[PDB]
């Protein structure tokens, strides 16, 4: 069907013509996303900026300082830079008429929307792990990292050195004691840390490691389908799922045009081909495929066992130095 986006905003659009994205969303999974959008509106040439979240924040902040041509759009993973910057005048405010019902932790007010629920899970190698072998808890993978077999065989984020792998970490530290002994056997097992999804993954399909922990349920869906041998586990004493923030550039060359993709995200039409096309675990409960929220919900044992990470101000709170400092002295002492 067609997004509720006002007809004045549709024809302003048509006016622009054009629309620059800044996202960290991997263009293997956003590209069926662009695509469909380009079906529904063809006057819009889409640039797509493939980043990594750190990059996006410091590009868009340097280049709106130098009072410089920047994105109409700006979608990340990295939740707390973008709810930082949504909430320090960056936003353009827009009342998406495709959020009627998005939760208030789902949004800020107007400046941000929450555009997925994208799971933190495992992945392994199945020439190398079995399923049966892959335990669906902190407490069962501290366990199986003991074993001397695992010794250099693990892959998770670099929580320094990407700006979502520390919302990740971070919110697992915060909600699940048992993180903390699974950290300490990230040490014993010599876990390598990655700044990117990509560079894990590639680890794990060519068996330099076997496991991966924290990746999105997202990328791991759409890569078995081309690689048979990536097994994917949703942890059932609790999964983290971030929620991608979109908010559209106060200064944007392009407003409306970021306002017809925005409400394209959020809209059944977008949400769908989210949750069955690209793969992308969808924000609506409302929708079909295998990215889904009933299907995240189904895997962990209950929707009451997933941490749904807030689109709110308050979890700047992660960016407080001394909340930072505790989070990083405990996770470097942990994994070296
Ligand atoms: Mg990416």
């Amino acid at each position: 069907s067609r997004p509720a986006s006002d007809p004045q905003v549709v024809e302003a659009a048509r006016k622009e013509g054009r629309l620059i994205i800044y996202s960290a969303t991997d263009q293997s999974s956003a590209q069926a996303l662009l695509d469909d959008f380009r079906k529904l509106y063809p006057f819009i040439q889409i640039e797509y900026n493939d980043l990594g979240t750190q990059a996006i924040y410091d590009r868009f902040v340097s280049e709106t300082a130098a009072g410089a041509s920047s994105a109409d759009l700006l979608w990340s993973s990295a939740m707390e830079l973008q709810v930082k910057l949504a909430s320090e005048g960056y936003a353009l405010p827009y009342d998406s008429p495709e959020a009627k019902n998005w939760p208030a932790n789902a949004r800020l007010g107007n400046l941000a929307y929450s555009t997925t629920l994208e799971p933190a899970v495992v992945v392994y190698n199945k020439r190398f792990l079995k399923p049966e072998e892959v335990p669906t808890t902190r407490e069962g993978l501290a366990r199986l990292l003991q074993e001397p077999r695992m010794r250099g065989r693990v892959a998770t984020w670099d929580p320094e050195r990407s700006a979502v792998g520390f919302t990740i970490l971070k919110a697992d530290y915060d909600r699940f004691p048992a993180f903390q002994e699974l950290a300490r056997a990230f040490g014993k097992a010599q876990a390598a840390l990655y700044s990117s999804t990509g560079a894990a993954f590639e680890k794990v399909i060519s068996g330099e490691h076997y496991l991966a922990y924290g990746f999105f349920g997202s990328y791991a869906l759409l890569r078995q389908r081309t690689v048979k041998d990536l097994g994917i586990a949703y942890l059932t004493d609790g999964t983290v799922a971030i929620q991608r923030v979109a908010f559209i550039n106060k200064r944007a060359a392009h407003p409306n045009a970021a306002k017809l993709f925005l409400d394209y995200l959020l809209s059944l039409r977008g949400q769908n081909l989210m949750a069955y096309t690209a793969l992308i675990f969808a924000r609506r409960e409302t929708v079909v495929g295998e990215a889904t929220p009933q299907a995240l919900y189904k895997a962990v044992g209950g929707k009451d066992k997933v941490y749904a990470i807030p689109v709110s101000t308050e979890i700047l709170k992660n960016l407080d130095p001394a909340e930072r400092m505790r989070f990083l002295t405990f996770w470097r002492q942990a994994v070296r």
